[PDB]
């Protein structure tokens, strides 16, 4: 009953900062990303250098879309590991020629920008914990585990995991309800077609996100690394978005957030394409459109948005032209389309 006189943080909130403010977890964690860390030290990494990165992966992209492979392209690269150090060891350092390598690249800069909020922020009477909570700027209350929105949860967790991601499955071991300072009043409220929607992110991006909020892609960054142009991306399905986490049998506590999304009306897309933004032309969001999705028989809704339970089942969605989306994505261009409401601590059982 200590708590009546005193009034401290909640345990689970305690446990929650110490986990995403753990400076160590994201040294390594970039470590296993190849970044030197010993060559450039995260606490020294400026936003200036992050941007320069992706100034270097722009020339790379340029490259990679002309086709080139020689002196253009190898200087692009050594400049790019110039400027975010890598470790590859002994061995030559790879080139940097797809479109996933390149989003890779673009992953790990997207962690770095993170990582420099973090180190910032983590930086008196104050203990500090409470001193990292308060500078989050965002509220984060433990819910319990017999509530209604636990359970809603919970089912929407278990119930949209898809079968294609089967090297794991998920135990909600806690859930917070997620109030942002700021978004309630920004948000979209007038469009249709709310929804409540999965984002998955690196252990060590948690506190960059709940500070700033989900934020479109960086203007330097290249436009190939993002399926659908710079937006802010959701799935409707748990396990697209918790591949996200990239958990691991090592690291087997991750984070997935539940945020309410105004879609308004969908340009709807078969295939992949980083120009997407530019055909909305008066439509509010693009989505992707997956082979399996949650069907509409089964939702609910939350406070005033879709829940959309599964099981997925087939959409009757065939690109004839080549590759089909697994499953549903879902993409805003301006973040106050986003309102963040909840964050799951989640167990991965691989
Ligand atoms: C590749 C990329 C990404 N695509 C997604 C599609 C559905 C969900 C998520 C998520 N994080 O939950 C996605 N993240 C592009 C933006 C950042 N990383």
């Amino acid at each position: 009953t200590e708590n009546l006189y005193f009034q401290s943080m909640d345990l689970r909130v305690q446990e929650l900062i110490k986990l995403i403010c753990n400076v160590q977890a994201m040294e390594e964690m970039m470590m296993e990303m190849k970044y030197n860390t010993k060559k450039a030290p995260l606490g020294k990494l400026t936003v200036a250098q992050i941007k320069a990165g992706y100034q270097s992966l722009k020339k790379i992209e340029d490259c990679i879309r002309a086709g080139q492979h020689g002196r253009a392209l190898m200087e692009a690269c050594n400049e790019f590991y110039t400027r975010i150090p890598h470790d590859f060891g002994l061995r030559t350092p790879p080139l940097i020629r797809t479109q996933k390598e390149l989003s890779e690249k673009i992953q790990l800069l997207e962690a770095l920008g993170d990582i420099e909020i973090a180190i910032k922020l983590v930086k008196s009477p104050e203990h500090p914990l409470d001193q990292h909570y308060r500078n989050l700027h965002c509220a984060l209350r433990p819910l319990d585990h017999e509530s209604y929105e636990f359970k809603v949860i919970s089912q929407y967790l278990q119930s949209t995991h898809a079968p294609t991601h089967s090297d794991y499955t998920m135990t909600l071991l806690d859930l917070f309800e997620v109030e942002k300072d700021g978004e309630k009043e920004a948000f979209r409220e007038d469009l249709h077609n709310r929804m409540l929607l999965w984002h998955g992110s690196r252990m060590s991006n948690w506190v960059g996100i709940l500070s700033h909020g989900l934020r479109i892609a960086h203007p330097e960054a290249p436009i190939t690394g993002y399926m659908f142009g710079k937006g802010i991306y959701f799935a409707d399905m748990s396990s697209k978005s918790a591949n996200y986490c990239f958990a691991s049998r090592l690291k087997n506590t991750g984070l997935l957030l539940l945020s309410e999304v105004a879609l308004g009306q969908c340009n709807e897309l078969l295939e992949a394409n980083p120009k997407a933004e530019g055909l909305l032309q008066g439509k509010h969001s693009t989505k992707g459109l997956g082979k399996m999705a949650p069907s509409s028989a089964h939702f609910v809704t939350l406070n005033g948005s879709t829940v959309p339970l599964g099981p997925a089942s087939d959409t009757g969605i065939l690109n004839p032209d080549g590759y089909t989306l697994n499953y549903n994505e879902y993409i805003v261009y301006n973040p106050n389309q986003v309102r963040m409401r909840y964050l799951l601590k989640v167990q991965f059982n691989f």
